[PDB]
């Protein structure tokens, strides 16, 4: 019987009591990244990222930091598979960004040779080294060009040009890489580019966010969501119609959550809940399941949520081999009012729920997570039996899939200095308490997971948070950004691996 | 008579002997700006320039710096008013970034209300202080979209793109801006964007630079000229047809350079030396005066020479008010093989002839102008008597134009400390020297000039060279950009403006 500490002091850092022999001899063990966050804009072209961060400055991060250099993998790739090396690490997620491999965004405008290359000679070194890479196509770094043009994700002329970019990278680099996300967090982009607007491309309604240069935050959200299921869909379709031959599989990136009721007797609390879980989760895995929205949206977004075509329905049901769950925290709902009418009304507001790290009793969901310190009521808290929940019911709900955890990982402060920021023993806490709840879940319920990768290799640009926070389990100087090296997290997680 | 020194020591910095005094009462004395070089990226969108300094760092300057931030004029367009106000200027030269006011480079895409609203502020601003406004409208950069949807100039779309722009400016500003400008130096885009690859947005053939993303320094160099030429025209076009109502005046912007004969009893040196006029000078004006480019550039350049249709070229001849001359240097000139086969060749070869500043003899035609610490065989000198020479040869060989000096200045090295820089004496010597030409060429020749708007100013990125040079009359801190401090050049400048 497996017994997982849910509070602190965890003792789960022992390698003698959790380590990968815990799992299945073939399961992943491995560290996330993406492109924009890593690379740097050297050799390649403008994406909405980077149009975000230079045009709200104050949006990019409290430092005003931006991906122009950050951990600079584009020069030293080499540097990120030594780390995954010396982690005996046998998956590594990272990301393509479309502008280096097609900076003019419409495939028929040309390549990027130079650019192909670079992937071409990541991959290859780290199948050298026994890595299995795990490729996202899409970590939000859309051309700027494709934004302007259309409006991205706004507009349904994204899906042929993201089909277009993703049969480039079939045919470039499919040959060795079998593990393929589409669209990275899925309801990320909708809720946070054009609803919040604290992420690109920063579009909202008038009295949402007067710095937005436009948007409507109760709609475009829906438009948004609704395009990024259907250019997923599509790619996914091209996927296993036309390279079936390279022996891979395909799937989303969904960022999980669980919810639990603030107040646990409350009917009016449960409700809201399990809406949370529905508009959440549902928003996209009920048409990745079955082709439909769920029907507390369909009821409550009305005429704002977009229907499906017969045809677009069948597209997107059943679109993936396995799902890419990310997965943080968790959070605690309420019932909250959803005045539509209201000028400053955003979709967000739909599932009528409040969420909040404290119960209705005073208790905090687990150890802090994240620290606002502008605002310390709005701390953010972990859950480890959180993975344990959302897997559970993922199996249940969402038809026994195959699942890699895609991201899992915690921030430390930027203000810490290098000492405090190697010491990272609530970096450590974290991973292994999620670890156990996840060997646990897999153990008790016979969820299908495969693998797992920390977020992240290394510090690295944090949307929204510039350089303020680090999550790698290896720490960069912003000073001299050349060197990788382990903190007690990525030595823990090393000795974790080969125990 | 006037007397002018050409060689140091110069005693022109004193104001009794050379002051706006020496000018005819009406004449402007002010000072010039670009946007990409002052105002940073907040509030606006992404153009080629960022595009370019972030794709290939190493191009933007050898501290790879770049516009990102620059003295944020965004911020502190007051001032900049304030250094002006000091000066007690009549004139102020800016441009309009094209990205801020229609960050989507179409109209048809929306405007940008608050980039209009900054600008409104400016130009209010500048007239409440008896500052004339001469407004640029594109001084290179061009929004990335329209790069990225047709590669910018290359492509005869931007016409129109650029028309709708400037219809915008004239329709917001043109009540209050009464002398405008189109294209910034008409000749560096061409050549150093399409043929070099030194500037944005960087193509040219591969074995000219193999780090181009494409492009052909043969040929493209030359389209881009003709697509500059015929957006300029239709767009004065559009200014005198539709803007009469506004009376004001409109040009283009030309760079400017005398030539000498290397060797000056050498009918092949001479020979070059005129070629470089047709080639540097008459590209444009040819065109610009007569509809037609030079026949020695139509005998050379053959079937890469675009024609006009005798519609095109009635739209061009004849099209401008005045001409915006930009003056820094002269240059020897001596023959130099053409070769037209050869892979690396570029437009800039079609003229013959090759360009230095010491002739046969070893004299170095001036004072230094630039030092190039990697290669000092390599140093610019300049030649104060050529900015008299230059305008002689615009009244006589263009007929009689009205001329503004729009650009006139000299850098002094980034590495100086701030007591250094402030004592600017070479930036005095420079200045004085060509005023002294400039007021002789108008009292001997007649040459119709009336302004003169000196480079820069404040210190700001500077194409190519990112912050390692300065080029401002006053002083600004890159680590606290905020004040703009007169240097001595500033403080002379002042008292000559007021003596
Ligand atoms: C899994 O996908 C399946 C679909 O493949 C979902 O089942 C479908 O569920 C919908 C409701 O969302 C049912 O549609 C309703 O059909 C009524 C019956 O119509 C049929 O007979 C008529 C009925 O009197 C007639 O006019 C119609 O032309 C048919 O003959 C409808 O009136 C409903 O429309 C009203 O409600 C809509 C909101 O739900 C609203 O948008 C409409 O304006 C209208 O006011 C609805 O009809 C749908 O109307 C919208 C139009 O775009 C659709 O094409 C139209 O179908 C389907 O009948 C049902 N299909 C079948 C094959 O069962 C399934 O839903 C789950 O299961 C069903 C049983 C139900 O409990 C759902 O609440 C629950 O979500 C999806 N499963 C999951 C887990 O989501
Ligand atoms: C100011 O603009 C005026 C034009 O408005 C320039 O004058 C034009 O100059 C051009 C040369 O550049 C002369 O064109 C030549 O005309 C010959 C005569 O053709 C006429 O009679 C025929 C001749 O036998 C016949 O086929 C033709 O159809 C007419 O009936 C031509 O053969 C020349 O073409 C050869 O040379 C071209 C290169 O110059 C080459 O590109 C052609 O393939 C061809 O090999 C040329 O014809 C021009 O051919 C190209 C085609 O695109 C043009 O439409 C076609 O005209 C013009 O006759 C002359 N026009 C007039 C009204 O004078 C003027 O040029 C300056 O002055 C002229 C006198 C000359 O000295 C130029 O060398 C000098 O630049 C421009 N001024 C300035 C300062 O640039
Ligand atoms: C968890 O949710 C439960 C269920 O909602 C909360 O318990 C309920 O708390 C209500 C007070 O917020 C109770 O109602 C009150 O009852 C007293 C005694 O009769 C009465 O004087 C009140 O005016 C009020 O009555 C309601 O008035 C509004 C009407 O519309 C409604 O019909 C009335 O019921 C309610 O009885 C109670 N329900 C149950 C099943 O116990 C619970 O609140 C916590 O426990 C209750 C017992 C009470 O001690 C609260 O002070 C305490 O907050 C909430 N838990 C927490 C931690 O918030
Ligand atoms: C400024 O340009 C002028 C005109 O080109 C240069 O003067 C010319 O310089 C040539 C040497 O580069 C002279 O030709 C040479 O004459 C000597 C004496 O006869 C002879 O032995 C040579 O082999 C050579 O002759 C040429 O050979 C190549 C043939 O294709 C050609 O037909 C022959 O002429 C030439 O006479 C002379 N021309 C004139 C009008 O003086 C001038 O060069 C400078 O002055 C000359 C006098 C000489 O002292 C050069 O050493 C000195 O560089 C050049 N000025 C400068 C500063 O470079
Ligand atoms: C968001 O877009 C929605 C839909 O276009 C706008 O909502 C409508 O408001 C129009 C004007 O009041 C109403 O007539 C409709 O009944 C509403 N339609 C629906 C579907 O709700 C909404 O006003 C826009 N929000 C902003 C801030 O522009
Ligand atoms: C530049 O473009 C020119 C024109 O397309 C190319 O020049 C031609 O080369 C083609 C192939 O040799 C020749 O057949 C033509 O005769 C040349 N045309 C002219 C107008 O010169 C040139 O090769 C391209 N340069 C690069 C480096 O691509
Ligand atoms: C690995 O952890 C298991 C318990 O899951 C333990 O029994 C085994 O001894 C540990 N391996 C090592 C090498 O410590
Ligand atoms: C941040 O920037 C936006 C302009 O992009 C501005 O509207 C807002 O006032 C600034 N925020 C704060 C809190 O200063
Ligand atoms: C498959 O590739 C072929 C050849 O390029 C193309 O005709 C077909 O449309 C593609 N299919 C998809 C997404 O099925
Ligand atoms: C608008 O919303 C903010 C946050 O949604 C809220 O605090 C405020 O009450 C709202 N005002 C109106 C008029 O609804
Ligand atoms: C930067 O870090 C690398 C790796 O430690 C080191 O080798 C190099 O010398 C350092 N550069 C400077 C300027 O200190
Ligand atoms: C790498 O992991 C493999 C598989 O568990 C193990 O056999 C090997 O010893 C480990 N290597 C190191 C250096 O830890
Ligand atoms: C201005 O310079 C002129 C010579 O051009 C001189 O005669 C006049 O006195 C000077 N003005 C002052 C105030 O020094
Ligand atoms: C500068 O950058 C380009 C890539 O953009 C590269 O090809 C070239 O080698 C670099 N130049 C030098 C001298 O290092
Ligand atoms: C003038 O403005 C009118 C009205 O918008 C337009 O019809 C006409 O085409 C414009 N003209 C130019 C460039 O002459
Ligand atoms: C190519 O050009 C460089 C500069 O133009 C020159 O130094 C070199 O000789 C040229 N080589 C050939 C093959 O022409
Ligand atoms: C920056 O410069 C401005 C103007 O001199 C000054 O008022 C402000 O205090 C300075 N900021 C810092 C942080 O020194
Ligand atoms: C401004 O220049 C005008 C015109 O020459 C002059 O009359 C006025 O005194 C000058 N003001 C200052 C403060 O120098
Ligand atoms: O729950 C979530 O976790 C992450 C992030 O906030 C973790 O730092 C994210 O992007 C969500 O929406
Ligand atoms: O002659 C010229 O002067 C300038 C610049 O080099 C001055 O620093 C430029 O852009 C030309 O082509
Ligand atoms: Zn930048």
């Amino acid at each position: 019987e497996i017994t997982c500490q849910e509070n602190l002091p965890f003792t789960c850092g022992n390698t003698d009591a959790l380590n990968s022999s815990s799992f299945s001899s073939d399961f992943i063990f491995g560290v996330a990244s993406s492109a924009y966050q890593i690379e740097g804009t050297i050799g390649r072209g403008l994406n909405i990222w980077d149009g975000f961060t230079h045009r709200y400055p104050n949006k990019s991060g409290p430092d005003h930091g931006n991906g122009d250099t950050t951990c600079d993998s584009f020069s030293y790739w080499q540097k990120d598979i030594d780390v995954l090396d010396e982690l005996n690490a046998t998956g590594y997620r990272f990301s393509i960004a479309w502008s280096r491999i097609i900076p003019r965004g419409k495939r028929s405008r040309g390549v990027n040779e130079k650019g192909i290359d670079y992937y071409h000679g990541l991959i290859s070194g780290l199948i050298k080294k026994g890595i299995t890479p795990f490729v996202t196509l899409f970590h939000w770094d859309l051309p700027q060009t494709l934004q302007d043009e259309y409006e991205g994700f706004l507009d349904p002329q994204i899906i042929d040009d993201f089909k277009d970019y993703a049969d480039l990278c079939f045919e470039e680099f499919g040959d060795s890489v079998k593990y393929w996300l589409t669209i990275n967090q899925l309801y990320s982009v909708p809720t946070r580019g054009y609803g919040s607007a604290l992420d690109a491309p920063g579009r909202c309604s008038p009295t949402v966010d007067p710095s937005c240069y436009a948007g409507n935050s109760s709609t475009e959200p829906y438009i948004v969501a609704h395009h990024q299921l259907l250019a997923h869909a599509k790619v996914v379709d091209l996927y296993r119609k036309n390279y079936t031959h390279q022996g891979g599989k395909i799937g989303p990136t969904m960022i999980t959550r669980w919810f639990l009721p603030y107040n646990d007797t409350d009917r009016h609390s449960i409700a809201a809940t399990e809406r949370m879980k529905e508009f959440f989760l549902g928003w996209f895995m009920g048409p990745l399941t079955n082709g439909t929205y769920p029907q507390i949206m369909i009821d409550t977004v009305g005429e704002r949520l977009p229907s499906f075509s017969p045809e677009e329905s069948n597209l997107v049901k059943g679109s993936y081999d396995f799902l890419g769950l990310n997965y943080y925290f968790t959070q605690y709902a309420q019932p909250s009012p959803n005045p539509v009418n209201s000028t400053n009304h955003t979709a967000m507001m739909d599932a009528g729920a409040k969420l909040t790290y404290i119960n209705a009793s005073g208790h905090y969901i687990g150890p802090l997570f994240e620290k606002d310190k502008a605002d310390s009521t709005d701390n953010i808290y972990y859950y480890p039996k959180g993975i344990y929940s959302v897997m559970d019911y993922f199996k249940n709900k969402y038809y026994n899939p195959l699942i890699y955890v895609t991201e899992n990982g915690i921030s430390t402060p930027g203000d810490e200095n290098r000492n405090q920021s190697m010491l990272d023993y609530t970096r450590i806490d974290y991973l292994c308490s999620h670890l156990c709840f996840l060997n646990k879940v897999i153990k008790e319920k016979d969820v299908n997971v495969k693998g797992y990768l920390a977020w992240a290799l290394g510090d690295n640009y944090e949307f929204n948070k510039g350089f303020t926070v680090r999550f790698g389990l290896s720490y960069i100087d912003w000073n001299n950004v050349t060197d990788r090296d382990l903190k007690k997290s990525g030595q823990w997680y090393q000795s974790f691996i080969s125990p």
